[PDB]
């Protein structure tokens, strides 16, 4: 299928997706939302949020739900940790 520099390195397979992209997902890497099971952000995905909302600041869910945690009341922001870890840069050169 799709092969090569321009586009997606991989083809149409695999049983799960992301959300915004609705291709493929390299692997669990991906983020996932801790309360939604069909919230599937990929790294190309989340780092976006994390600089739209706040990358210094908190950074709710991609998606702009703002989803609470799994059973606590209160929304994941990502921490300074993962938010390097996913951006993987942060110069915009
Ligand atoms: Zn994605
Ligand atoms: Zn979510």
């Amino acid at each position: 299928g799709s092969s090569g520099s321009s586009g997606s390195p991989m083809a149409n397979s695999g049983p799960l997706c992301c959300t915004i992209c609705h291709e493929r997902l390299e692997d669990t890497h991906f983020v996932q939302c801790p309360s939604v099971p069909s919230h599937k952000f990929c790294f190309p995905c989340s780092r976006e949020s994390i600089k739209a909302q706040g990358a210094t600041g908190e950074v709710y869910c991609p998606s702009g739900e703002k989803c609470p945690l799994v059973g606590s009341n209160v929304p994941w922001a990502f921490m300074q940790g993962e938010i390097a870890t996913i951006l993987s840069g942060p110069s915009s050169g």
